[PDB]
């Protein structure tokens, strides 16, 4: 009974947090220090017309026409832990159309790891 | 196997913990409202940016914090949303210390674990 209780409440908590992330009205992605996409919400995928399998594990410069690989390296490297910055990006959708966004980017520590949390909003 | 079960529970726990941290660490403020404008949940960013403890915010109405909307303005705003509708609009939060913060709110009406809720992401402008 204690086991099943713990499991059931853990599911309920997780489910609510998952809905809050996936349904956020803004696009959300998480990067490692290499610019690799570690996580993305469904809002990010839907706005760009990609399946999450076409986004996770890929590099963020593949999606932002305003930044190449070096540009992204330079951007990420300058952040202090807990620093936030806002800047313009230009995402390329799966169909080749584009989306002008303002990205609000945070360097933070996630599960012991150096990560970046990006919230993108259509301009 | 008990050992296999424990590994499954651990994976579920880590996932929940990860999603928790994404919510709390969001660089933008997050609040969840019911259809009456009552604040049901807030992330740490919301509390920190406005200078309030969570206990000073939960259960209050959003018009108590946004200087650009009275109770009637909030009621009218929320009642116009269809389920899954999103809108962006300007607000002006009043911090605990009386300073103000101009924001653009991106607001969503959606079904959250069976409940009629609004999810608001506020960006400092
Ligand atoms: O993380 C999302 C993102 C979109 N454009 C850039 C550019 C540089 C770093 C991160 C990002
Ligand atoms: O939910 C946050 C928020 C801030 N200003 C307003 C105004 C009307 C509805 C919701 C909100
Ligand atoms: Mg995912
Ligand atoms: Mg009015």
């Amino acid at each position: 009974a204690e086991r099943k209780r713990r499991e059931k409440r853990l599911e309920e908590t997780s489910s609510r947090l998952e809905a809050l992330f996936e349904n956020s009205p803004d696009m959300i992605d998480v990067l490692d220090a290499d610019g690799t996409i570690c996580e993305v919400n469904q809002r990010f995928c839907a706005e760009l017309g990609y399946d999450e399998s076409e986004v996770l594990g890929r590099s963020i410069w593949e999606f932002d026409l305003m930044f190449d690989a070096e540009d992204v390296q330079t951007q990420l490297s300058g952040f202090s832990v807990d620093e936030r910055r806002k800047f313009e990006g230009l995402y390329e959708r799966r169909d080749g159309s584009t989306m002008s966004v303002e990205v609000h980017l945070l360097r933070f520590n996630l599960e012991g790891e150096d990560r970046f949390l990006a919230i993108s909003r259509d301009i």
